[PDB]
């Protein structure tokens, strides 16, 4: 059992200190924003993710989850500090708030300290991470060490909790110095826990750590264009890109993972990373092909359902009416940052369209949001509303658009329907039905990367 | 049991009927190249593939396994006909060419299969080939079905007898779901454990051998590029293997950065499917990126060369270890070590290449590779013994990592090359080790 | 989309209609218990499984979902009629079974395919056929249908997973022409697990019967395997749990189920490994490895109690012994077989007091322990159930430890030290390393490690 | 890169001393059988492993592989001894053990780590400490030492793949100042096996040597498992096959070593799962699951007989059988506690003829077979070995698999039919789908599965 800080308060941060504690760690989590703070002293949760309000409340009353925005108690408390803090888009990659809380650590340190970046940072960052706080030690001549490490972070957003308890594996990058080899048996004994069936833990150095993280997510993000590259080409040959997903999935070479074609990838991360790992590379001299191939791709599937229905219902949709099924990014979570559905909203709006959008848990996230998106056109957003009840959303439809494929869209009642849209057409970014299902409904289908049924 | 025909004896059709023989299936294996026929008539295989001889023998002395180039023999023979001929952008001549003596034959209802890697909607083509020769007879009915072939060349006979899946492609109309039945039957002996087969219409089985093989080429390309960046942020490419490989969203495999990818396989179809897509008024840009990294790969390690010897090699000596593609194969089509000793010998260079295997077919193919440089070729050898390579070098490339390379004998080298320096195309050996054993190392996407 | 009912409203039934229901099926959910279903239309849920209260919701109000005791409606509905009630040790009560089976051939209308979901001896399909055939007889019937395997895999508090995301799914079928049509249906019925790798596994009927038994038979025997081991390594000095890894690391052998401890319960291990015996005894084997499972497992259930007499004396009168644990496992409030009753029964007879925790068996304990020990109303006096983990500490001479529920892997040893009388744990699951116990000042007495 | 001793010239010794080598270590491998010593350093090897022979030659020529038959240079030499010497019968003899151990004290320098690589017994490296540490007392020895439990995986036939991508290392060390030096120098020693994920595993001497049997124990008893099922099978018409798949596609039992037939065999499994239970009962515990384990081997090995007899009679005077595999398993010569011997004595003691065939064994399974039926010159008159598997079916009553070697998998069946006296086969190893030979005419018994006729 060891006494961790955690540096931030966000998913990462937040689920990574309940989490330590849970197993018995001592566990100070900081952050600056005294509301979030306040927040959860009071038993609330600021993110949607099962599983956490139960294991910070448990933790909290065990004596084994603190949270303060007392910056020195804070360094203070931990041997270990996990910087945790946010990394947001700039111009790209803002490392301000992860060299400010360094510099703290640097600022109040007694002894050893073992340096944790686990929020996604870009190559090399571990080193200015170390030019910061030995910097702040030589304004006050000390002679204590300590080595900064790279540990990444893998939680899928709304799944959070179970990924950082049952992790596929866990990513360490240590100097082979001597202090660099000191806190790597500080992480091995840290994480002990997490390696008593198969061994979870994988070694390494720093770089290649940092690199380890963006490297996977643009792996993810390739794959899901690649396949949505090949499902507009089957549209061309008449081929069925569902089948050809099982197709080359069947080769465990290639697994039956993120193949699924849709209207492309959203969220607070693939765009993100995708998008820093161009700019690095280009920072470096070197042009990524295949990644700036990738992020192409996506930019352009997320206007694949809007050309869909302009080509259907004409350039002009005013006097048009569509149902939106979905609108967070993905499934299960309430983000909405670079959803796809914004960007549809968006065109259809702008065409003179009007729009009736569901969403299980992100309405209000997704009314906040795409209000600043469009605020330089109030007009556009009096043609927008927002329903409580999926089937409702479809009143004097002439089409129904599926942009996020929750549980509750994948068996609807379709004659409940049938009472309400003026045309029986659905759009479909996320395939979500079997075509000739559609067909035998009377339904006009139109999938992504599949055979329609149009009757 | 059922009579088969297969057309074409390479890799595929060699494979396939030899296979589908010994497991009780009586097969006729036609070829028009008499030279061929002949010599599997007399006990000789055409092709370096572990397993087949005796495969082939088993099954000829036991009556199931048939070569001939007696055309109308083979198509009165089988009710099942795989169509497993060659394809040279993508040539459907010889695929089109058996379609059509298919037809010009046919007795009764014949299922025609296409195995050959062959452009989505081929199968259409093959159908319109033999319904029109049955239309200059008053003619019995067909379906055209997509078998795809998932064979990896030097290993092809293991993994047709314990495959990962069988893609079957057949219409949904009456002939179509007779020819179903018939491969269901055919296939069943594979479907005994897990169900391994798996149906979908025809347009989709073509399509996904491209898919497949197109995303296997982009995973390589992928890690190429990163291996060219880890280089400039000094971090560990095979590091982040590990580090990726381990989500299984990911996966393990083909993640292994190095010279390139070659062969008779990827880039043909890489390249093919880029064409159709732009004949289909598509530019696919990620696998457009994916062609494009691999030409700049293969000549990487030049590049690593001339950084260090410098532009002009004339007097330095090079050794090469590895010419074929891949490990365990003699195809040197599209082989990395190619394009690399072609640019080292225009540099004026002097080569020494090594092969446990390649030898023979590389020396025939590099010597038509630079038919217009005769004098190039003079400052080009190959050698019987991996160490040979190395006397007097300035330095020993690794290009292939056949078994062989994985632990040699770094003193009996060291008595032998002129520098201890190794440029290494598929990170063999790991930088420290290769640091105490006094060498100096330039390996791929990692620190040397 | 097919029109199922489901026979049985307990964890099988009630998942197994439930979420084939969530993914687009319209489910019967019969049962004759007419309170049960009155709970369950009335938005209760008669068991301890997450997930399913929500899965159940979301399906009645869709439709989907309908809970009812009419008999005639259930078999009217579904052409695909699960048998997922319950059977009772005697050994092995196939009474609700047969009736459930005689009820279909009772008002059969066209083909029916007949699935026996729930754990049945071999060749309890034959005698299903043999019933509905019969009812089928007495009212000329040219109407046929055909006797299905299809055995549940689910794990008592992860059941809703468990379903959703299946290892397999086994299916034993004729090969006659009904048979072969069951099976197409089944097919159908189960293609929405298949997208991925292809998880359904076919076979004939006898053969999925068997192997529902061998499945539960192999688990009991690692656990038996490993608790002999953990017996031998106490007289070695080795270390259990360093073999563990040790063994577990041969992927011919795997990592999982090789956890010594006090001892399997719950309602499935005991009720099949017995049953598989006796079936066998009755078809004249002997099934000599299953038995010494068996026996194993037997004595192990009294290897604390032997730890504590052994440490404390044959008259535990004047002793106070805390018991963190009740239930069979974690996550799950069944008692069903529980070490626990065992222990705690041996030591209220030798004159213990005992002060018991779970953090969610509680009233399900007090239940059983009362009927355990309703000849001994002098015992039930002594035994005590409490709030608070720690409260069971207060004047104990040890502390015993029966179920491994997360939060006894992190516990407040400097409040437990101001309460018990001395710091002595009893460890029936290997929750701590031995050294971190020393360092704390604890006498430390885990199975099959050092203490 | 270190110096290091391996003691012992067998599977376990030659392999590991050879590709430690391999891996850039100087390596003496040492052992007192002269001529064994003598045929290594003329390129031969006294083994079957496929791969063996090339990494031997390839280390021999590169100055970091040397065998010898001198003691005391050989402790010279390494700092780090491996005991890979042979344990045989009474059960478990340490003898060669103990005789290594005292050598090492005997000519001991500096300190010394003592690997103790062979099968050993719970507790025999507290005897070899207690031996070494003597042999230090006769001699005034400051020198320290530690010795360390380094079980071994290997498979026979396949101890060079097995030795160079292992599941696993066990290594077990005390954690005294010697304990876990000696655990650093093993770290350090296995390095390159640890650099994609960590293979080595670290405990206590006692754990490591228990893991070894109880790891060989665990095996034996998901086969004795499962053979116990596959007779009960044929009692419900079950197929036993059909249940592995069954119950293998659960993660937690998983699909390997769950092959039913004519039970187990070698050189390891019966010694190991016998020797683990006699400590047992020395240490007064009886291990009823590894009893009852042993017990359905012992039976096993009769079935084949059992089921011929069923249907040939008692009597088998005037029956010819064909045997088809010898070997305890595939790709090997191993004869030790094989299947077929047991056979083989049953059938020829009722009065049959026997003609086997095996593609590897054949030599090593006449001398046995000879030495196991000295008593009974009459019955090796009627058994002939012969060179091509189809000859054993001339005149054959039946064919008898035993052994599931590659080449029978797919048999000319016509061939045969031309031979045999009757198309009758009994299967030990579940080779054929049962209704193939229903379809190629021909009367089945397989193992836990329905036959045919
Ligand atoms: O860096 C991070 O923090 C995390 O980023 C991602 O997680 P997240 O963005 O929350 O969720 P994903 O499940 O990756 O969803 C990505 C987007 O791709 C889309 N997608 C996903 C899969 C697919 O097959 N097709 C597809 O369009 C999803 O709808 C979603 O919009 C990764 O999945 C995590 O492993 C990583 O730890
Ligand atoms: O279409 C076909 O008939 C066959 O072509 C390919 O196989 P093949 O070209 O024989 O050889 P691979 O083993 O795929 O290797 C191709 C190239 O990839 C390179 N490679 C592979 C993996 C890797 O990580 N890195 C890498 O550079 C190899 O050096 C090699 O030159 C596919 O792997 C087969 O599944 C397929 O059936
Ligand atoms: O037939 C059934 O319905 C189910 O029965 C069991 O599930 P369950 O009864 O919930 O309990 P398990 O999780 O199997 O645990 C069995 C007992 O063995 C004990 N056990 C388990 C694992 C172990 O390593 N050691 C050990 O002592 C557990 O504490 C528990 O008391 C099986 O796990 C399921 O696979 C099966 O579907
Ligand atoms: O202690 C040792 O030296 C070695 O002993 C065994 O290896 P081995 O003796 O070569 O034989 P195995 O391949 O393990 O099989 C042994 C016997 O079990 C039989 N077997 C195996 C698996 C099965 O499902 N059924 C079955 O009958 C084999 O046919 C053979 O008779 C162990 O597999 C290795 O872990 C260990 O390193």
């Amino acid at each position: 059992s060891m006494n961790l800080t955690i540096i931030g308060s966000g998913k990462v941060g937040l689920v990574t200190g309940a989490c330590l504690a849970d197993i018995g760690h001592d566990v100070f989590c900081l952050d600056v924003d005294q509301a979030k703070i306040d927040i959860l002293n009071n038993g609330g949760v600021p993110i949607h993710e099962p599983g956490l309000k139960e294991v910070i409340a448990r933790n909290r009353s065990a004596g084994r989850l603190r949270f303060s925005t007392d910056i020195e108690a804070a360094v203070a408390h931990g041997d270990v500090q996990f910087i945790a803090v946010g990394t947001p888009p700039d111009e790209s990659a803002d490392l301000q708030y992860v060299l400010a809380a360094a510099r703290n650590i640097g600022r109040y340190m007694t002894g050893f300290k073992v340096i944790v970046d686990k929020s996604t940072v870009p190559v090399g960052t571990a080193e200015r991470v170390r030019a910061a706080v030995a910097e702040e030690l030589a304004k006050r001549g000390g002679d204590q060490m300590f080595s900064v490490v790279s540990n990444p972070e893998f939680l899928k957003e709304g799944a959070a909790v179970d990924d950082f308890t049952r992790p596929d594996r866990i990513v360490i990058g240590c100097d082979d110095d001597v202090p660099g080899e000191r806190a790597r048996e500080l992480m091995k004994k840290l994480y002990a826990p997490f390696n008593r069936n198969h061994e979870r833990t994988l070694y390494m150095d720093v770089r290649s750590a940092e690199f380890t993280k963006y490297a996977a997510n643009a792996m993810l993000a390739t794959r899901i264009s690649f396949m949505n590259e090949l499902a507009n080409l089957a549209d061309r040959f008449g081929a069925d890109i569902e089948a050809v997903r099982r197709g080359i999935g069947s080769d465990p070479r290639i697994g039956y993972h993120f193949l699924y074609a849709g209207c492309g990838y959203g969220g607070s991360c693939f765009p993100k990373d995708v998008e820093a790992l161009i700019r690095t590379a280009d920072e470096h001299g070197q042009s990524l092909q295949i990644l700036k191939a990738v992020s192409s791709v996506n930019a352009t599937q997320k206007r694949v359902l809007a050309d869909k229905i302009v080509a259907r219902f004409g350039e002009d949709l005013t006097g048009r009416t569509f149902a939106i099924w979905g609108l967070a990014f993905k499934p299960n979570t309430d983000d909405m940052r670079e959803a796809p559905s914004r960007e549809l909203i968006a065109e259809l709006l702008s065409r003179g369209a009007r729009i009736a959008a569901y969403d299980p848990v992100a309405q209000e996230e997704a009314r906040r949001v795409i209000a600043l998106d469009l605020a330089d056109h109030p007009s556009w957003l009096e043609r927008l509303s927002f329903v409580d009840d999926e089937a409702q959303a479809a009143r004097d439809a002439d089409a129904l658009v599926i942009v996020t494929e929750w549980k509750i869209f994948k068996s609807p009642d379709f004659v409940a329907l049938g009472r309400l849209w003026k045309t029986p057409v659905i759009f479909d970014g996320r395939n979500l039905y079997e075509p000739e299902t559609m067909s035998e409904q009377g339904i006009e289908y139109h999938p992504i990367g599949r055979p329609g049924s149009r009757q």
